[PDB]
């Protein structure tokens, strides 16, 4: 977890109820193929609001590739256990993927 | 594909150039479990745009379930062909699953 990043201290909305998707959301997102700086996300409703999962292949070329679920679950741990209001980072400064936990008001039905 | 309904959005791009992503989204995605009233998403760089792809279980409650993988391939397929700007719908009115295509400007970086 390096860059690890926290969300702003003005939200509605506290991380920890959002830890319980981690291990889900790593290990279904994980395993696929992301084109650079192409992503993929899931939502999940928890206590009248909801929790936003990303996974970002920084790269801005090369080939596309598949993320460490391993490291996905080390980041968003730290990212839960040192961030309130949720955050973002890498495994390492190198590491291609970028992971992000952002608890948020609204649900998972809306702009689409 | 019922309901099958085309986006309005001022703006939008035209689907075609999203068509391309539409079995690697269904492929990916269909297979994973989700609770009623979850997503999952991805969102793919094209053109200078981007193409937003959803998953949604739109039951209330019941079982966590995984979604059709033929029957997102036959919804986006739809989508794109019948819809300049992208839409979305489910295989039949009582399908649990809302399937989407999204052509729009941005990238895939925002939000997180």
């Amino acid at each position: 977890q390096d860059p690890l990043s926290c969300y702003d201290n003005f939200g509605n909305r506290d991380v920890a109820a959002c830890a319980r998707f981690i291990d889900d959301f790593c290990d279904t997102l994980t395993p696929n193929i992301y084109r650079p700086r192409d992503n993929g996300q899931r939502c999940y409703v928890v206590n009248g609001h909801k929790c936003d999962f990303t996974v970002f292949n920084t790269n801005n070329g090369g080939s596309p590739i598949r993320a460490s679920t391993p490291n996905c679950k080390t980041v968003l741990r730290a990212a839960a256990n040192r961030c309130p209001t949720g955050g973002r980072g890498k495994i390492n400064p190198s590491a291609p993927f970028l992971f992000a936990i952002d608890p948020n008001d609204g649900d998972c039905s809306t702009d689409f």
